[PDB]
């Protein structure tokens, strides 16, 4: 495998976007990976519908601003046979009425696949191979919603126990050392504002930290 990826830098990943006061990390999860899916099959990159999925999935499982599960969502867009483009189903951050809409639709998805749980060379192999891939983690601590840049750690953190959906656009390390000071690069929904630039940088293999590799996993497109 590469000893650094980045997605970004190959056009898979759109601008940073901002969840606001809703709990919709899970579908900004979700959007990421497809969006990054979308692109590797076409070479066109399109912003995507949280607002759908938010406001459509409850059959899936999902509940809006109250939470859901990247999974689910895939699901949604493989029962529904699309998914919207943001242009044409805003986010608006709150819980409103199913508007979708077919002949708007920039997406598809078959169906997902799942990283072999709780393995970080696991997810290092589906990064490396595929593209930005939807990750659960543990964000509940101050440090995590204070983190402004380098590598974050927190002593505190579960690998078990997630709350919330993020997107892992590559990984990499600091130094010239490729095998030390190892980070996971992630792309959070809180905004450009948040963090760096709107990223965080996780710290690799050291012991699955925040639960990144447990229940990660990608559309099929």
């Amino acid at each position: 495998l590469p000893k650094s990826v980045d997605w970004r830098k190959k056009g898979y990943v759109t601008p940073v976007k901002n969840q606001k006061q809703c709990g919709s990390s899970w579908a900004f999860s979700a959007t990421g990976a497809l969006e990054g899916q979308m692109f590797r099959k076409t070479g066109k990159l399109v912003s995507l519908s949280e607002q759908n999925l938010v406001d459509c999935s409850r059959p899936q499982g999902n509940q809006g601003c109250n939470g859901g599960f990247m999974a689910r969502a895939f699901q949604y867009v493989k029962e529904n046979g699309g998914l919207d483009s943001e242009e044409s189903y805003p986010y608006v951050a709150v819980d409103e009425i199913c508007k979708y809409r077919p002949e708007n639709s920039v997406a598809q998805d078959t169906g997902f696949t799942v990283v072999a749980p709780g393995k970080e060379k696991a997810l290092m192999k589906a990064v490396a191979t595929v593209g930005p891939i939807s990750v659960a983690m543990d964000a509940g601590h101050s440090s995590f919603q204070f983190y402004k840049s380098g590598i974050y750690f927190e002593p505190d953190c579960s690998s078990k126990n997630l709350d919330h959906g993020v997107l892992v656009v590559g990984y990499g390390f600091e130094g010239a050392n490729s095998q030390n000071s190892k980070y996971w690069l992630v792309k959070n929904s809180w905004g450009p504002e948040w963090g760096s630039n709107g990223y965080v940088k996780i710290a690799k293999d050291k012991n699955n930290h925040c639960g990144i590799a447990t229940a990660a996993s990608y559309p099929n497109v």
